[PDB]
């Protein structure tokens, strides 16, 4: 299954909803107490996701026994006020007595929105920030962008993403409130990959520390390999454990710990979201690399020069009749990169029944050092 | 996983290959003994499928013990001559001493190409008929079109399909040969659905006989439900048995039986391919129909009027707070005292129940399904 479903994510600052207003797109109108229901109606959006901060517990006198029971109380009460039965993402946020780190909101939305994209078979995403307050809008937008980027690359599909906002404040039903398309982008597997790597490669040298042993070095290295089309490396240098550990890290509930005067909320720093997106995209490349798979990777996941270099190397390999035993490419015909990841002294080739494979074999440590 | 892989299917009449020529697309050239290798190079196509007839068995002195062994001899010997290691579809065909029914070639290509599409995560398909002979081109093109139609609708994705043919060289030795895009189409889930139903609904009254009990009526009836957006009916009237039995029928090898100077080949009549496509598409609609699922079905699998009527009825339903006990739509929406299926886009008020469970509102025909079925 593949899927062409649409979804709208909406940042809602007040789970009680808002004064009824008449929203409008292209002259067509829909009256609502929340912009997201108007976007859903006017754009015929399949799925709805309301994003709330844990801080709105205060509105309903929800208890702080633990994050899960607190968020369940929020959802039960908001469903009745908003007339939206599902789905809800209730994220760690900083607001009044609720204390923490704003980037934790980002991490949480990235991870939870990614899971939703997987489940829903999505090809079009709307992000409605009409009712967001403080930093909700900027961080939900960027966290969802990251999730759609990871999703498009791993699922190998195109996903359209649009940012919407309106201004219903101090208006009523006699007011017409336009829902504006602010920006619309198309994310392809290539541009999803490039966004994910971009978010690793523009961070300071210590940014990815304490994620796993030597993560401070391993993470930017894996990102550089992904960014430059080193598919054989992504296939052969196992990162499945890193991915599993990050899933474990992000799957656990935030901690809610009440003070005298405060509720402290602890989730995971942004570096965990960026790292997960990286290893999630890398998981696309698992398994042995035969020539047609590599041709496809070149077309799908490499920029134009890198694609051309890889395809030229493959063209050269396809001129020869290939045997069962493994030989270095040299035996048939900056160096790592000038040959698009197939340097002749550092890559083997072999034929196993109907496929020719390229592998670094026991030379992978040499390759790793040149990344 | 979804996928944006490309694939070319090539009808090849002679597994020995052809006079080498320089194929060209848009000024760019590639010399080959087979058009499909030039297409693969010039259009950077991920996957290659060579379609051969079983009749090429004699080229390599292949034995006729059974279809599997004959096909495997053909494939192993063709690989070296053609320079293509995989994949091969070796189909029943009629030619010279090989006798049978030409539509069996269609059925075989449909089913086997469909399996290949599923495995390969495809969004772009090329059909190269350059080296096809007799009816290979017409039947491969139409069989593949049906396959992609079924695949697009069931997987819910768009697929582009293009028919290519080189300049025919005839009995001459040309030097440069253009590879022409003849036809290029885009198949959406809706376009796939409509092509599948079209192939059912343009057949004679008895065309679908002997597939399963009362299939002459049941098949057209399912196609009519699908063609007209009766998604609740498709969700509630079983067709998984029909799908399973068709997949079992089609997965069995063709029968090859040599006689005095003839080899008779038997596969399955075209009706099995068309019926398989139908039930494969219908299998998309499994599960209870909650209103968001229905809205999605209207947006994805229904023509403009049907989409509008369904969405209108859903808009009305969504005004109400829904209880957990099943009630007819009319119990919510119609007064006591006086005041049909298609005018309500499949949600007639006296024949459809509604209820809410675990955050979703559902519509179902429940015990009224027979009455709905009478009206299809
Ligand atoms: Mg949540
Ligand atoms: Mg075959």
């Amino acid at each position: 299954f593949q899927g062409m479903a649409s979804i709208v994510f909406s940042t809602i600052g007040n789970p009680k909803g808002y004064q009824k207003v008449t929203y409008e797109i292209d002259g067509e109108k829909f009256e609502s107490n929340v912009s997201v229901l108007a976007l859903r109606d006017l754009l015929k959006v399949d799925k709805t996701v309301v994003i709330l901060g844990i801080s709105v517990a205060d509105v309903y006198n929800c208890k702080y026994a633990d994050y899960r029971s607190c968020k369940e109380c929020i959802i039960q009460n908001s469903k009745n006020d908003l007339g939206i039965s599902e789905s809800y993402v209730v994220a760690p946020n900083v607001y009044q007595k609720f204390k923490g780190k704003p980037d934790h909101y980002f991490t949480y939305i990235y991870y939870h929105s990614l899971r939703i994209l997987e489940k829903e078979g999505i090809n079009e995403v709307f992000i409605d920030t009409t009712h967001g307050i403080n930093y909700m809008g900027v961080l939900a937008k960027e966290a969802i962008q990251l999730a759609v980027s990871a999703y498009a690359a791993k699922s190998e599909k195109e996903v359209k993403v649009s940012l919407y906002n309106s201004d219903p404040v101090g208006k009523d039903v006699s007011d017409t409130v336009k829902l504006h398309e602010i920006e619309a982008i198309k994310i392809s597997p290539l541009s999803g990959l490039k966004y994910v790597t971009y978010q690793i490669l523009n961070k300071d040298k210590n940014f990815f520390n304490k994620i796993f042993s030597d993560s401070v070095n391993a993470i930017p290295r894996f990102a550089t390999a992904l960014d430059n089309g080193l598919f054989i490396y992504l296939s052969e240098k196992d990162s499945s454990l890193h991915l599993k550990r990050l899933e474990d890290d992000l799957s656990k509930d935030p901690l809610l710990t009440p003070s005298e005067n405060e509720i402290n909320v602890v989730y995971k720093d942004m570096k965990y979201a960026l790292s997960h997106a990286l290893f999630y995209v890398i998981s696309r490349f698992s398994g042995n690399v035969d020539l047609d798979t590599l041709r496809h990777y070149a077309e799908t996941y490499a920029d134009k020069v890198t694609r051309a270099i890889i395809e030229n190397e493959v063209d050269k390999i396809e001129k020869y009749q290939m045997g069962s035993e493994r030989k270095l490419l040299g035996e048939y015909m900056r160096i790592l990169y000038a040959h698009g990841g197939l340097p002749y002294a550092g890559t083997y080739v072999y034929k196993e029944k109907d496929k020719v494979y390229v592998t670094y074999g026991d030379k992978i440590d040499e390759i790793e050092r040149q990344i």
